[PDB]
Protein backbone atom coordinates (compact mmCIF):
# COMPACT_ATOMS: atom_id res chain seq x y z
CA UNK A 1 0.00 0.00 0.00
CA UNK A 2 1.29 3.38 -0.61
CA UNK A 3 1.55 5.79 2.64
CA UNK A 4 0.05 9.34 3.22
CA UNK A 5 1.30 11.94 5.55
CA UNK A 6 0.40 15.34 6.90
CA UNK A 7 2.31 18.31 8.13
CA UNK A 8 1.60 21.84 9.42
CA UNK A 9 3.34 24.79 10.69
CA UNK A 10 2.55 27.94 11.72
CA UNK A 11 4.35 30.99 12.20
CA UNK A 12 4.38 35.03 13.40
CA UNK A 13 4.94 37.37 10.67
CA UNK A 14 7.65 39.71 11.16
CA UNK A 15 7.19 42.99 9.81
CA UNK A 16 10.63 44.10 7.21
CA UNK A 17 11.32 40.57 6.89
CA UNK A 18 11.55 39.37 3.24
CA UNK A 19 8.53 37.17 2.31
CA UNK A 20 10.16 33.71 1.62
CA UNK A 21 6.82 31.60 0.93
CA UNK A 22 6.04 28.64 -1.72
CA UNK A 23 10.17 28.81 -1.90
CA UNK A 24 9.25 32.02 -4.07
CA UNK A 25 10.03 35.65 -2.64
CA UNK A 26 7.22 37.68 -2.74
CA UNK A 27 7.18 41.64 -2.86
CA UNK A 28 4.66 43.82 -1.06
CA UNK A 29 4.78 41.53 1.55
CA UNK A 30 6.37 40.37 5.08
CA UNK A 31 8.14 37.29 5.73
CA UNK A 32 7.95 34.90 9.23
CA UNK A 33 9.89 34.41 11.90
CA UNK A 34 15.41 28.90 8.48
CA UNK A 35 13.99 32.08 6.10
CA UNK A 36 10.37 31.03 8.03
CA UNK A 37 8.46 29.43 4.88
CA UNK A 38 5.57 28.19 6.42
CA UNK A 39 4.79 26.13 2.88
CA UNK A 40 7.96 24.60 2.78
CA UNK A 41 7.92 23.41 6.53
CA UNK A 42 4.83 21.60 6.40
CA UNK A 43 6.25 19.97 3.01
CA UNK A 44 9.13 18.45 4.89
CA UNK A 45 7.10 17.65 7.63
CA UNK A 46 4.48 16.08 5.47
CA UNK A 47 7.06 13.99 3.39
CA UNK A 48 8.69 13.12 6.42
CA UNK A 49 5.74 11.53 8.12
CA UNK A 50 4.75 9.88 4.69
CA UNK A 51 8.14 7.99 4.90
CA UNK A 52 7.87 7.50 8.98
CA UNK A 53 11.13 9.76 8.97
CA UNK A 54 9.90 12.42 12.26
CA UNK A 55 9.78 15.78 12.03
CA UNK A 56 11.69 18.79 11.20
CA UNK A 57 13.61 18.86 14.72
CA UNK A 58 14.50 15.20 14.25
CA UNK A 59 16.56 16.12 10.61
CA UNK A 60 17.55 19.24 11.21
CA UNK A 61 17.80 20.13 14.83
CA UNK A 62 18.52 23.59 15.99
CA UNK A 63 21.32 25.64 15.18
CA UNK A 64 23.53 22.95 13.22
CA UNK A 65 26.48 24.51 11.60
CA UNK A 66 25.84 21.98 8.40
CA UNK A 67 22.38 24.06 8.04
CA UNK A 68 23.44 27.42 8.80
CA UNK A 69 21.97 29.85 5.71
CA UNK A 70 19.47 26.83 4.23
CA UNK A 71 16.52 27.88 2.79
CA UNK A 72 13.15 25.97 2.29
CA UNK A 73 14.38 25.13 -0.72
CA UNK A 74 17.97 23.36 0.60
CA UNK A 75 15.13 21.71 3.87
CA UNK A 76 12.87 20.21 0.53
CA UNK A 77 16.08 19.00 -1.10
CA UNK A 78 17.37 17.27 1.68
CA UNK A 79 13.91 15.59 2.87
CA UNK A 80 13.64 14.38 -0.70
CA UNK A 81 17.00 12.29 -0.26
CA UNK A 82 16.29 10.96 2.74
CA UNK A 83 12.45 10.04 1.79
CA UNK A 84 14.26 8.26 -1.24
CA UNK A 85 16.83 6.58 0.42
CA UNK A 86 14.34 4.97 2.81
CA UNK A 87 13.24 3.43 -0.23
CA UNK A 88 10.17 5.81 -1.28
CA UNK A 89 9.14 6.78 -4.61
CA UNK A 90 7.10 10.28 -3.72
CA UNK A 91 3.69 10.03 -5.74
CA UNK A 92 2.57 13.88 -5.32
CA UNK A 93 2.35 16.12 -2.37
CA UNK A 94 0.13 19.31 -1.93
CA UNK A 95 0.54 22.67 0.09
CA UNK A 96 -2.24 25.46 1.57
CA UNK A 97 -1.38 28.59 2.78
CA UNK A 98 -2.90 30.27 5.47
CA UNK A 99 -3.20 33.73 5.84
CA UNK A 100 -4.15 36.88 3.87
CA UNK A 101 -0.78 38.46 2.28
CA UNK A 102 0.32 37.78 0.39
CA UNK A 103 -2.02 37.21 -2.53
CA UNK A 104 -0.62 33.53 -3.58
CA UNK A 105 -2.83 33.43 -6.54
CA UNK A 106 -1.32 35.39 -8.96
CA UNK A 107 2.44 33.34 -8.88
CA UNK A 108 0.64 29.77 -7.60
CA UNK A 109 1.41 28.30 -11.13
CA UNK A 110 5.15 29.17 -10.48
CA UNK A 111 5.23 28.11 -7.08
CA UNK A 112 3.98 24.11 -8.17
CA UNK A 113 6.58 24.88 -11.16
CA UNK A 114 9.46 25.22 -8.78
CA UNK A 115 7.99 23.13 -5.92
CA UNK A 116 7.24 19.83 -7.99
CA UNK A 117 11.14 20.69 -9.32
CA UNK A 118 12.13 20.22 -6.00
CA UNK A 119 9.56 17.15 -4.51
CA UNK A 120 10.46 15.59 -8.00
CA UNK A 121 6.95 14.92 -8.12
CA UNK A 122 3.52 17.03 -9.01
CA UNK A 123 3.12 19.56 -6.05
CA UNK A 124 -0.44 20.71 -5.78
CA UNK A 125 -0.46 24.76 -4.22
CA UNK A 126 -3.82 26.34 -2.70
CA UNK A 127 -4.57 29.27 -0.76
CA UNK A 128 -7.19 30.70 1.83
CA UNK A 129 -8.35 33.37 4.38
CA UNK A 130 -10.31 32.63 7.12
CA UNK A 131 -12.28 36.06 6.46
CA UNK A 132 -11.02 37.46 9.97
CA UNK A 133 -10.90 34.70 12.13
CA UNK A 134 -8.05 33.55 14.39
CA UNK A 135 -4.30 34.11 14.58
CA UNK A 136 -4.17 34.18 10.64
CA UNK A 137 -7.26 36.42 9.94
CA UNK A 138 -5.85 38.86 12.37
CA UNK A 139 -3.01 38.83 10.58
CA UNK A 140 -0.13 37.77 13.16
CA UNK A 141 0.60 34.69 11.33
CA UNK A 142 1.09 32.52 8.07
CA UNK A 143 -0.37 28.58 8.27
CA UNK A 144 0.57 25.90 6.37
CA UNK A 145 -0.57 22.34 5.79
CA UNK A 146 0.12 19.87 3.52
CA UNK A 147 -0.24 16.70 2.72
CA UNK A 148 1.90 13.71 0.61
CA UNK A 149 1.66 10.11 -0.97
CA UNK A 150 5.05 7.76 -1.30
CA UNK A 151 5.28 4.38 -2.11
CA UNK A 152 7.89 1.85 -0.91
CA UNK A 153 9.49 0.25 -3.76
CA UNK B 1 -0.03 6.02 -8.23
CA UNK B 2 -2.97 7.34 -6.74
CA UNK B 3 -3.26 11.33 -5.62
CA UNK B 4 -4.22 12.65 -2.21
CA UNK B 5 -5.35 16.15 -1.41
CA UNK B 6 -6.42 18.71 1.30
CA UNK B 7 -8.90 21.54 1.90
CA UNK B 8 -9.73 23.53 4.41
CA UNK B 9 -12.12 26.70 4.77
CA UNK B 10 -13.33 29.16 7.38
CA UNK B 11 -16.23 31.68 7.67
CA UNK B 12 -18.33 33.89 10.49
CA UNK B 13 -21.33 32.86 11.30
CA UNK B 14 -23.77 35.99 9.76
CA UNK B 15 -26.90 37.05 11.96
CA UNK B 16 -30.03 35.53 10.04
CA UNK B 17 -28.67 33.94 7.22
CA UNK B 18 -30.02 30.59 6.08
CA UNK B 19 -27.72 27.00 7.51
CA UNK B 20 -26.50 25.62 4.10
CA UNK B 21 -23.82 23.10 5.04
CA UNK B 22 -22.77 19.99 4.05
CA UNK B 23 -24.94 20.63 0.87
CA UNK B 24 -28.25 20.17 3.64
CA UNK B 25 -30.45 23.13 4.61
CA UNK B 26 -30.24 23.19 8.68
CA UNK B 27 -33.13 24.85 10.45
CA UNK B 28 -32.48 26.16 13.73
CA UNK B 29 -29.35 27.71 12.76
CA UNK B 30 -27.04 30.43 11.17
CA UNK B 31 -25.58 31.13 7.98
CA UNK B 32 -21.93 31.55 7.53
CA UNK B 33 -20.86 34.72 5.33
CA UNK B 34 -19.60 34.80 1.51
CA UNK B 35 -20.54 35.30 -1.94
CA UNK B 36 -21.69 31.79 -1.61
CA UNK B 37 -24.06 30.22 0.38
CA UNK B 38 -21.47 29.90 2.89
CA UNK B 39 -21.30 26.27 2.65
CA UNK B 40 -18.29 25.71 4.20
CA UNK B 41 -17.56 21.95 4.15
CA UNK B 42 -18.64 22.10 -0.23
CA UNK B 43 -15.94 24.77 -0.03
CA UNK B 44 -13.31 22.64 1.50
CA UNK B 45 -14.38 19.36 -0.63
CA UNK B 46 -14.00 21.23 -3.61
CA UNK B 47 -10.71 22.39 -2.62
CA UNK B 48 -9.66 18.80 -1.61
CA UNK B 49 -10.37 17.76 -4.73
CA UNK B 50 -9.24 20.28 -7.48
CA UNK B 51 -5.71 19.83 -5.20
CA UNK B 52 -5.50 16.04 -5.60
CA UNK B 53 -6.04 16.81 -9.33
CA UNK B 54 -3.31 19.82 -9.71
CA UNK B 55 -6.21 21.81 -10.69
CA UNK B 56 -5.87 25.20 -7.99
CA UNK B 57 -8.30 26.37 -6.05
CA UNK B 58 -11.53 28.04 -5.54
CA UNK B 59 -10.30 31.43 -7.09
CA UNK B 60 -8.36 29.85 -9.85
CA UNK B 61 -12.21 28.39 -11.03
CA UNK B 62 -14.45 30.31 -9.52
CA UNK B 63 -12.89 34.05 -9.20
CA UNK B 64 -13.61 36.86 -7.20
CA UNK B 65 -17.19 37.87 -6.65
CA UNK B 66 -18.25 36.20 -10.31
CA UNK B 67 -21.99 37.20 -10.42
CA UNK B 68 -22.26 33.45 -12.58
CA UNK B 69 -21.07 32.50 -9.09
CA UNK B 70 -23.77 34.91 -6.93
CA UNK B 71 -25.30 32.87 -4.05
CA UNK B 72 -24.33 29.78 -5.57
CA UNK B 73 -25.18 26.63 -3.72
CA UNK B 74 -22.27 24.44 -2.51
CA UNK B 75 -23.89 21.56 -4.97
CA UNK B 76 -23.44 23.97 -7.61
CA UNK B 77 -19.72 24.05 -7.10
CA UNK B 78 -19.57 20.54 -5.83
CA UNK B 79 -20.58 19.59 -9.65
CA UNK B 80 -18.67 21.91 -11.42
CA UNK B 81 -15.42 20.32 -9.66
CA UNK B 82 -16.92 17.28 -10.54
CA UNK B 83 -16.25 17.62 -14.07
CA UNK B 84 -13.34 19.61 -14.15
CA UNK B 85 -11.91 16.45 -12.07
CA UNK B 86 -13.04 13.79 -14.89
CA UNK B 87 -12.44 16.12 -17.85
CA UNK B 88 -8.43 15.90 -16.48
CA UNK B 89 -8.62 12.04 -16.53
CA UNK B 90 -9.31 11.51 -13.02
CA UNK B 91 -11.90 9.08 -11.15
CA UNK B 92 -12.02 10.05 -7.41
CA UNK B 93 -11.72 7.17 -5.41
CA UNK B 94 -13.26 8.90 -1.84
CA UNK B 95 -13.06 11.94 0.35
CA UNK B 96 -13.77 13.16 3.66
CA UNK B 97 -15.28 16.43 5.44
CA UNK B 98 -14.66 17.62 9.07
CA UNK B 99 -16.87 20.66 10.19
CA UNK B 100 -15.17 22.33 12.77
CA UNK B 101 -17.87 23.86 15.31
CA UNK B 102 -20.69 24.55 17.69
CA UNK B 103 -23.89 25.10 15.96
CA UNK B 104 -25.36 23.22 14.14
CA UNK B 105 -25.39 19.72 15.25
CA UNK B 106 -24.08 17.50 12.62
CA UNK B 107 -24.86 14.21 14.07
CA UNK B 108 -28.74 13.55 13.72
CA UNK B 109 -27.62 14.48 9.82
CA UNK B 110 -24.57 12.69 9.38
CA UNK B 111 -25.73 9.89 7.39
CA UNK B 112 -27.89 11.99 5.18
CA UNK B 113 -25.22 14.73 4.72
CA UNK B 114 -22.91 11.73 3.41
CA UNK B 115 -25.71 10.49 0.77
CA UNK B 116 -26.00 13.60 -0.27
CA UNK B 117 -22.08 14.61 -1.04
CA UNK B 118 -21.94 11.23 -2.08
CA UNK B 119 -24.38 11.76 -5.11
CA UNK B 120 -22.88 14.82 -5.59
CA UNK B 121 -19.31 13.69 -5.69
CA UNK B 122 -20.25 10.59 -7.06
CA UNK B 123 -17.39 8.57 -5.14
CA UNK B 124 -17.89 7.62 -0.57
CA UNK B 125 -17.99 10.90 1.17
CA UNK B 126 -17.39 10.83 4.84
CA UNK B 127 -18.72 13.48 7.36
CA UNK B 128 -17.99 14.20 10.57
CA UNK B 129 -17.92 17.21 13.42
CA UNK B 130 -15.52 18.28 16.62
CA UNK B 131 -16.36 20.86 18.73
CA UNK B 132 -13.36 23.20 20.10
CA UNK B 133 -14.49 23.17 23.79
CA UNK B 134 -14.99 26.45 23.90
CA UNK B 135 -11.51 27.18 22.58
CA UNK B 136 -10.12 29.50 19.61
CA UNK B 137 -10.86 30.80 16.07
CA UNK B 138 -14.37 29.24 16.10
CA UNK B 139 -15.11 28.51 19.96
CA UNK B 140 -16.99 31.28 20.43
CA UNK B 141 -19.98 30.80 17.45
CA UNK B 142 -17.93 33.15 15.96
CA UNK B 143 -17.38 31.03 13.13
CA UNK B 144 -17.42 27.75 11.18
CA UNK B 145 -14.50 25.48 9.72
CA UNK B 146 -14.07 22.47 7.44
CA UNK B 147 -10.86 20.16 6.77
CA UNK B 148 -11.58 18.11 3.97
CA UNK B 149 -9.21 15.60 2.11
CA UNK B 150 -9.86 13.48 -1.17
CA UNK B 151 -8.13 10.59 -3.21
CA UNK B 152 -8.02 10.66 -6.79
CA UNK B 153 -6.42 8.36 -9.55
CA UNK B 154 -5.55 8.27 -13.33
CA UNK B 155 -7.23 7.48 -15.60
CA UNK C 1 -8.47 2.54 -4.87
CA UNK C 2 -7.15 2.81 -1.28
CA UNK C 3 -9.22 5.27 1.17
CA UNK C 4 -7.95 8.32 2.76
CA UNK C 5 -9.13 9.77 6.15
CA UNK C 6 -8.51 13.14 8.47
CA UNK C 7 -9.55 13.53 11.91
CA UNK C 8 -8.71 16.73 14.38
CA UNK C 9 -9.32 17.40 17.87
CA UNK C 10 -8.96 20.13 20.50
CA UNK C 11 -8.92 19.87 24.08
CA UNK C 12 -8.21 23.02 27.23
CA UNK C 13 -5.31 22.40 29.40
CA UNK C 14 -6.04 21.68 32.92
CA UNK C 15 -3.74 22.64 35.55
CA UNK C 16 -2.68 19.85 38.11
CA UNK C 17 -4.51 16.82 35.59
CA UNK C 18 -2.22 14.12 34.54
CA UNK C 19 -0.85 14.46 30.83
CA UNK C 20 -2.10 11.49 29.11
CA UNK C 21 -1.37 12.26 25.42
CA UNK C 22 -0.36 9.91 22.44
CA UNK C 23 -1.12 6.70 24.68
CA UNK C 24 2.05 7.71 26.70
CA UNK C 25 1.82 9.36 30.38
CA UNK C 26 4.02 12.67 30.51
CA UNK C 27 4.39 12.67 34.46
CA UNK C 28 5.82 16.04 33.41
CA UNK C 29 2.92 18.77 32.08
CA UNK C 30 -0.54 19.33 32.25
CA UNK C 31 -2.55 17.71 31.26
CA UNK C 32 -6.09 17.74 28.96
CA UNK C 33 -9.36 17.86 30.24
CA UNK C 34 -11.78 11.08 28.33
CA UNK C 35 -8.06 11.00 29.37
CA UNK C 36 -7.47 14.23 27.25
CA UNK C 37 -5.23 12.27 24.47
CA UNK C 38 -6.28 14.84 21.71
CA UNK C 39 -3.84 12.77 18.97
CA UNK C 40 -5.75 9.41 20.08
CA UNK C 41 -8.65 11.03 19.28
CA UNK C 42 -7.61 12.58 16.12
CA UNK C 43 -5.88 9.00 15.05
CA UNK C 44 -9.52 7.69 15.92
CA UNK C 45 -11.28 9.69 13.82
CA UNK C 46 -8.98 9.64 10.51
CA UNK C 47 -9.37 5.70 11.17
CA UNK C 48 -12.95 6.13 10.82
CA UNK C 49 -13.52 8.91 8.51
CA UNK C 50 -10.79 6.27 6.09
CA UNK C 51 -13.63 3.32 6.53
CA UNK C 52 -16.48 5.38 6.27
CA UNK C 53 -17.89 4.61 9.98
CA UNK C 54 -18.86 7.84 11.24
CA UNK C 55 -16.52 9.89 14.17
CA UNK C 56 -16.31 9.37 17.84
CA UNK C 57 -20.09 10.69 18.83
CA UNK C 58 -21.20 7.99 16.37
CA UNK C 59 -19.25 5.10 18.11
CA UNK C 60 -19.08 5.84 21.60
CA UNK C 61 -22.29 8.14 22.14
CA UNK C 62 -22.37 10.72 24.50
CA UNK C 63 -22.08 9.67 28.50
CA UNK C 64 -22.30 6.00 27.12
CA UNK C 65 -21.87 4.11 30.33
CA UNK C 66 -19.75 1.17 28.91
CA UNK C 67 -17.46 3.68 27.65
CA UNK C 68 -17.48 6.67 30.57
CA UNK C 69 -13.52 7.09 31.12
CA UNK C 70 -12.28 5.02 27.98
CA UNK C 71 -8.61 5.73 27.36
CA UNK C 72 -7.31 7.00 24.11
CA UNK C 73 -5.59 2.98 23.57
CA UNK C 74 -9.24 1.77 25.09
CA UNK C 75 -10.50 3.84 21.77
CA UNK C 76 -8.27 2.92 19.20
CA UNK C 77 -8.38 -0.59 19.98
CA UNK C 78 -11.80 -0.79 19.41
CA UNK C 79 -11.63 1.52 16.24
CA UNK C 80 -9.08 -1.30 14.99
CA UNK C 81 -11.52 -3.87 15.01
CA UNK C 82 -14.40 -1.76 13.98
CA UNK C 83 -12.35 -1.05 10.67
CA UNK C 84 -11.05 -4.29 10.20
CA UNK C 85 -14.55 -5.91 10.39
CA UNK C 86 -15.77 -3.56 7.59
CA UNK C 87 -13.39 -5.24 5.70
CA UNK C 88 -10.48 -2.70 5.20
CA UNK C 89 -6.58 -3.15 6.17
CA UNK C 90 -4.69 -0.24 7.72
CA UNK C 91 -1.94 0.68 5.75
CA UNK C 92 -1.04 3.69 7.43
CA UNK C 93 -1.51 6.31 9.95
CA UNK C 94 -0.09 10.29 10.68
CA UNK C 95 -0.63 11.92 13.61
CA UNK C 96 1.05 15.53 14.56
CA UNK C 97 0.69 17.34 17.79
CA UNK C 98 -0.18 20.73 17.98
CA UNK C 99 1.47 22.62 21.00
CA UNK C 100 3.98 23.89 23.80
CA UNK C 101 4.28 21.01 25.94
CA UNK C 102 5.38 18.48 26.79
CA UNK C 103 8.27 18.16 24.47
CA UNK C 104 7.42 14.91 22.10
CA UNK C 105 10.65 14.45 20.40
CA UNK C 106 12.49 12.65 23.53
CA UNK C 107 9.87 10.35 23.35
CA UNK C 108 8.46 10.28 19.60
CA UNK C 109 9.96 6.76 18.57
CA UNK C 110 8.15 5.79 22.22
CA UNK C 111 4.46 6.95 21.18
CA UNK C 112 5.53 5.45 17.19
CA UNK C 113 5.85 2.16 18.72
CA UNK C 114 3.30 2.16 21.43
CA UNK C 115 0.93 3.59 18.69
CA UNK C 116 1.83 0.84 16.08
CA UNK C 117 1.08 -1.41 18.23
CA UNK C 118 -2.32 -0.58 19.11
CA UNK C 119 -3.25 0.05 15.00
CA UNK C 120 -1.97 -2.46 14.00
CA UNK C 121 0.28 -0.42 11.17
CA UNK C 122 2.90 2.53 10.93
CA UNK C 123 2.12 4.82 12.59
CA UNK C 124 4.18 8.51 12.46
CA UNK C 125 4.11 10.92 14.80
CA UNK C 126 5.07 14.55 14.78
CA UNK C 127 5.27 17.73 16.40
CA UNK C 128 5.03 21.46 15.86
CA UNK C 129 4.49 24.47 18.13
CA UNK C 130 2.63 27.72 16.87
CA UNK C 131 5.61 30.35 18.09
CA UNK C 132 3.30 31.88 20.75
CA UNK C 133 0.19 32.34 18.48
CA UNK C 134 -3.70 31.35 18.65
CA UNK C 135 -4.68 28.94 21.74
CA UNK C 136 -2.08 26.42 21.49
CA UNK C 137 0.98 28.92 21.49
CA UNK C 138 -0.74 30.52 24.62
CA UNK C 139 -0.67 27.19 26.53
CA UNK C 140 -4.63 27.36 26.78
CA UNK C 141 -4.78 23.89 24.16
CA UNK C 142 -3.20 21.04 22.70
CA UNK C 143 -4.51 20.50 19.43
CA UNK C 144 -3.63 17.27 16.72
CA UNK C 145 -4.17 16.43 13.48
CA UNK C 146 -4.29 12.87 12.15
CA UNK C 147 -4.51 11.38 8.41
CA UNK C 148 -4.75 7.81 7.61
CA UNK C 149 -4.94 5.62 4.78
CA UNK C 150 -6.72 2.06 4.44
CA UNK C 151 -7.79 -0.74 1.72
CA UNK C 152 -10.56 -3.33 1.19
CA UNK C 153 -10.34 -7.07 1.84
N1 LIG D 1 -3.38 34.31 0.75
C1 LIG D 1 -4.34 34.03 -0.15
C2 LIG D 1 -5.68 33.90 0.22
C3 LIG D 1 -6.65 33.61 -0.75
N2 LIG D 1 -6.27 33.46 -2.11
C4 LIG D 1 -7.24 33.15 -3.21
O1 LIG D 1 -8.46 33.92 -3.00
C5 LIG D 1 -9.58 33.03 -3.14
C6 LIG D 1 -10.52 33.51 -2.05
O2 LIG D 1 -10.00 33.12 -0.78
P1 LIG D 1 -10.90 33.09 0.53
O3 LIG D 1 -10.32 34.18 1.33
O4 LIG D 1 -12.35 33.16 0.18
O5 LIG D 1 -10.57 31.64 1.15
P2 LIG D 1 -11.66 30.73 1.87
O6 LIG D 1 -11.93 31.09 3.31
O7 LIG D 1 -13.04 30.86 0.95
O8 LIG D 1 -11.36 29.27 1.62
C7 LIG D 1 -9.02 31.66 -2.76
O9 LIG D 1 -9.85 30.60 -3.28
C8 LIG D 1 -7.65 31.69 -3.43
O10 LIG D 1 -7.78 31.47 -4.85
C9 LIG D 1 -4.92 33.58 -2.46
O11 LIG D 1 -4.56 33.43 -3.61
N3 LIG D 1 -3.97 33.87 -1.48
N1 LIG E 1 -21.14 20.76 15.08
C1 LIG E 1 -21.00 19.58 15.67
C2 LIG E 1 -19.93 19.32 16.53
C3 LIG E 1 -19.79 18.07 17.13
N2 LIG E 1 -20.73 17.05 16.89
C4 LIG E 1 -20.60 15.70 17.54
O1 LIG E 1 -19.75 15.78 18.73
C5 LIG E 1 -18.91 14.59 18.72
C6 LIG E 1 -17.61 14.83 19.49
O2 LIG E 1 -17.12 16.18 19.34
P1 LIG E 1 -17.13 17.19 20.60
O3 LIG E 1 -16.12 18.24 20.37
O4 LIG E 1 -18.54 17.59 20.80
O5 LIG E 1 -16.68 16.19 21.83
P2 LIG E 1 -15.16 15.61 22.03
O6 LIG E 1 -14.31 15.97 20.70
O7 LIG E 1 -14.54 16.47 23.25
O8 LIG E 1 -15.09 14.15 22.32
C7 LIG E 1 -18.57 14.44 17.24
O9 LIG E 1 -18.08 13.12 16.98
C8 LIG E 1 -19.93 14.68 16.60
O10 LIG E 1 -20.70 13.46 16.58
C9 LIG E 1 -21.81 17.31 16.02
O11 LIG E 1 -22.65 16.44 15.78
N3 LIG E 1 -21.93 18.57 15.42
N1 LIG F 1 4.88 20.08 21.96
C1 LIG F 1 5.94 19.99 21.15
C2 LIG F 1 6.14 20.90 20.11
C3 LIG F 1 7.26 20.79 19.28
N2 LIG F 1 8.20 19.75 19.46
C4 LIG F 1 9.42 19.64 18.60
O1 LIG F 1 9.83 21.03 18.40
C5 LIG F 1 10.34 21.13 17.08
C6 LIG F 1 10.13 22.59 16.73
O2 LIG F 1 8.75 22.86 16.40
P1 LIG F 1 8.37 24.33 15.88
O3 LIG F 1 8.14 25.13 17.10
O4 LIG F 1 9.42 24.79 14.92
O5 LIG F 1 6.95 24.07 15.09
P2 LIG F 1 6.76 24.50 13.49
O6 LIG F 1 5.51 25.59 13.47
O7 LIG F 1 8.01 25.05 12.90
O8 LIG F 1 6.34 23.27 12.66
C7 LIG F 1 9.44 20.20 16.28
O9 LIG F 1 10.05 19.86 15.02
C8 LIG F 1 9.37 19.00 17.21
O10 LIG F 1 10.55 18.17 17.05
C9 LIG F 1 8.00 18.84 20.52
O11 LIG F 1 8.81 17.93 20.70
N3 LIG F 1 6.88 18.97 21.35
C1 LIG G 1 -6.49 28.65 10.81
C2 LIG G 1 -5.50 28.41 11.95
C3 LIG G 1 -4.19 28.04 11.66
C4 LIG G 1 -5.94 28.56 13.41
C5 LIG G 1 -6.08 30.02 13.83
O1 LIG G 1 -6.97 30.11 14.96
P1 LIG G 1 -6.51 30.67 16.42
O2 LIG G 1 -5.88 29.39 17.23
O3 LIG G 1 -5.55 31.78 16.31
O4 LIG G 1 -7.84 31.11 17.22
P2 LIG G 1 -7.83 32.29 18.35
O5 LIG G 1 -8.07 31.77 19.72
O6 LIG G 1 -6.44 33.11 18.24
O7 LIG G 1 -8.99 33.30 17.86
ZN1 LIG H 1 8.27 26.18 10.75
ZN1 LIG I 1 -15.40 29.41 1.54
ZN1 LIG J 1 -11.12 14.76 22.20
Amino acid sequence: LPRVGLGTDVHPIEAGRPCRLLCLEFDDADGCASDGDVAAHALCDALLSAAGLGDLGTIFGTDRPQWRGASGADMIRHVRGLVENAGFVIGNATVQVIGNRPKVGPRREEAQQVLSELVGAPVSVSATTTDGLGLTGRGEGLAAIATALVAAE
